[PDB]
C-alpha cells in the first residue's frame, strides 16, 4: 500500500536541467522522494524505510536521473503520461529496472 517505485526521466539537455524534468513530473504524477532541486540554483551569499532505502540508491547522468515516487500508481501515472516536451526537449519515463537506461541521449524537440 503505496510500495516507493522508481522510475527513469531522461532526454532533457544536460545536468543542469535535471530540476525540470523532476518539477514537471512530480506535478503531473506526485510526490518524488529524492530532495533533488525542483528549481534552478539560487542566488545567495520524512522518508519511510522503504523510500530512504530506494533514496539511497541515486542513480543519474547528463541527460537521465532515477525518482522514486511514492506509490506505484504515481509511478504509473508518470510512464503513461511519457513523453512530455519540457524545455524544448523531450523526456521520457519509464519503470526502473535496477540498471541505467539504454538510450542517455538528450531528445531534442
Amino acid at each position: 500500500p503505496h510500495m516507493p517505485t522508481e522510475v527513469i526521466l531522461r532526454g532533457y539537455r544536460n545536468a543542469q536541467h535535471q530540476y525540470a524534468a523532476i518539477n514537471h513530473y512530480e506535478q503531473i504524477a506526485g510526490r518524488i522522494c529524492e530532495d533533488y532541486p525542483r528549481e534552478p540554483p539560487v542566488e545567495s551569499r520524512a522518508l519511510t524505510p522503504e523510500e530512504r532505502a530506494k533514496v539511497n540508491r541515486a542513480m543519474s547522468g547528463e541527460h537521465w536521473v532515477k525518482v522514486t515516487f511514492e506509490s506505484a500508481e504515481a509511478a504509473d501515472k508518470a510512464v503513461y503520461s511519457s513523453p512530455q516536451l519540457i524545455q524544448g526537449h523531450l523526456v521520457y519515463a519509464e519503470y526502473y529496472k535496477g540498471v541505467p537506461p539504454a538510450q542517455d541521449e538528450a531528445i531534442p524537440d
